[PDB]
């Protein structure tokens, strides 16, 4: 997924696919999953600084039946097998659970949604 409203301290990429990694010391500083694991620095930060992962995880309820538990995969999974054809609005319950996050993501084609921002690979 993307982290929606963060950029990266490091390259300055923003809304940027895959994990996203808060330092614990320097203020509203975060680093892209590319600069976190290449040891990217600026001024004030130093890869001995504490990080905080981001996102990833997380179990998840249908919106167009209603069951609950899946993750992101199953879910995607779930939906684009069972519901691939529905035109009624629903809110995203990913984009909800994110930091960041659209609190309220509507769309009335899910599994289109699903594909395009959620997207099943670690970096993405
Ligand atoms: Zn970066
Ligand atoms: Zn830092
Ligand atoms: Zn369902
Ligand atoms: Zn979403």
């Amino acid at each position: 997924s993307r982290h929606e409203g963060v950029s990266c301290d490091a390259c300055l990429k923003g809304n940027f696919r895959g994990r996203r990694y808060k330092c614990l010391i320097c203020y509203d500083y975060d680093l892209c999953a590319s600069c976190y694991e290449s040891g990217a620095t600026t001024t004030r930060h130093t890869t001995d600084h504490p990080m905080q992962c981001i996102g990833g995880g997380g179990s998840f309820t249908c919106p167009y039946c209603g069951k609950m538990g899946y993750t992101e995969t199953s879910l995607q999974e779930h939906v684009t097998s069972e519901h691939a054809e529905t035109s009624t609005e629903v809110i995203c319950p990913i984009c909800a659970a994110l930091p960041g996050g659209d609190p309220n993501h509507v769309t009335d084609d899910f599994a289109a949604h699903l594909t395009l921002e959620h997207e099943l690979r670690a970096r993405l």
